[PDB]
């Protein structure tokens, strides 16, 4: 609700850490406000462990933290002329967003960059890794090619729990969605932020 989604903003304001340079500051408000979409629990636990979300306004490889994938081409992108120089968003055990890149196609395929980045680290840094967990890895089994993309969230555990976190938190069309795809990862996540 309206009031839950500015208690999460406050947490997120030691969160989020905005670029140097010029960028579409109203653009990098509504990251931050689909970010409040996230269960308060999981941003609190990020900002325990100072995991720092940035919002660049370059290319990732422009970071100095990033040099080392410039020109190296993602697991499964071979061929397309397109390295990590070109791919918007990083998660895991620290998170990276270009401001004006979340929406689906834009250099990346989840529903949404903030989202699926954020759940990487949520799933690494908070989680140990819960993605690869037996559990989670049975679910897998059954579901993880049911929000399409089988060659990548089909393929690998993690990206398959990013977008399912994605689609839980996003808004209540992809929070629906997810539930009659996936009804097992849907009552994972539940029981996970009970
Ligand atoms: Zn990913």
């Amino acid at each position: 609700d309206s009031t839950t989604i500015q208690q999460n903003k406050d947490t997120l304001s030691q969160i989020v850490v905005f670029p140097t340079g010029n960028y579409d500051k109203n653009e990098a408000n509504a990251m931050v406000n689909r970010l409040a979409n996230i269960d308060g629990k999981y941003l609190n636990a990020l900002k325990q462990n100072n995991l720092k979300i940035k919002l660049l306004s370059g290319k990732l490889t422009d970071e100095k933290e990033y040099a080392y994938l410039k020109g190296v081409v993602p697991a499964g992108w071979e061929g397309t002329g397109k390295t990590w120089d070109d791919v918007p968003g990083l998660g895991g055990s620290t998170v990276a967003l270009r401001i004006g890149f979340s929406n689906k196609g834009k250099g990346h395929d989840a529903i949404n960059l903030e989202l699926h980045e954020t759940a990487h680290a949520i799933d690494h840094i908070v989680l140990n890794d819960i993605s690869k967990s037996a559990q989670f890895k049975q679910i897998f089994a059954k579901e993880g090619r049911s929000l399409g993309n089988v060659n990548y969230l089909g393929v690998y555990p993690e990206e398959f729990f990013a977008e399912s976190f994605a689609y839980y938190y996003l808004n209540q069309d992809t929070n629906s969605k997810l539930k009659s795809a996936c009804p097992q990862t849907y009552s994972f996540l539940q029981n996970l932020a009970k």
